[PDB]
């Protein structure tokens, strides 16, 4: 029952690159995503259909997807935080959440 996310293998999938993200959630539906990295980390997430990718900050006061908000601890915290709350709120085009792990 409690949520999936609390593995980090479920999404983080390691060193990877764009491509390699496609490839792993084509033909999964919106909200499955992952966590790769290297530009240290990106977020793909499926939205509408299609694989959408963005940056992740890690920064000195942590981690986010945009100022004033990279403050997260550490990714499995900023997953956790996006799981309930939408990215719609630094971009239009991610009207999504992150709900299920590529691993899940």
């Amino acid at each position: 029952e409690d949520l999936p996310h609390h593995d980090e293998k479920t999404w983080n999938v390691g060193s990877s690159n764009r491509n390699k993200a496609e490839n792993l959630l084509r033909g999964k539906r919106d909200g499955t995503f992952l966590v790769r990295e290297s530009g240290c980390y990106a977020c793909s997430v499926v939205v509408d259909g299609e694989v959408k990718h963005c940056v992740i900050n890690k920064t000195a006061t942590g981690y986010g997807f945009a100022e004033p908000y990279n403050l997260y601890s550490s990714l499995k915290e900023l997953v956790l935080h996006y799981q309930h709350t939408s990215l719609v709120q630094h971009n239009d085009s991610l009207n999504v959440t992150l709900a299920y792990p590529v691993y899940a």
